[PDB]
């Protein structure tokens, strides 16, 4: 509350931390249906389905240009990203497959960097 505080934690290296997990995101084999923006003109369902659509490309532009205020906020688009997969495709499909993958990878490295 005010003039109450816990103690600062050094979130100094934390945009540099969350630059490296997004490297390691991008360059993961199954990385490929998340890379890019999903052509909303070419993809029937999608512009009306997905109401705040989100990808790796647009994640690093976001982080780069500092419209990110915090690790949080970094982790949630990151989640958006597998959670909209989910929501348009089934299980059984390789983006779906795909999808699962990556959000295991992503966790674990968000749960070893950070807690």
């Amino acid at each position: 509350s005010m003039s109450v505080k816990k103690p600062k934690r050094d979130d100094s290296k934390d945009l540099a931390l969350c630059s490296m997990i997004l490297t390691e995101m991008e360059t993961h084999e199954d990385a490929w249906p998340f890379l890019l923006p999903v052509n909303l003109k070419l993809v029937p369902g999608y512009k009306k389905v997905i109401k705040k659509p989100m990808d790796f490309s647009t994640i690093r532009e976001k982080l780069s240009s500092g419209q990110y205020p915090n690790l949080e906020t970094f982790a949630l688009d990151v989640r958006l990203v597998f959670d909209n997969c989910e929501t348009f495709n089934e299980d059984d499909s390789d983006i779906g497959r795909a999808g699962h993958n990556m959000r295991k990878y992503f966790e674990k490295k968000w749960t070893d960097t950070f807690k």
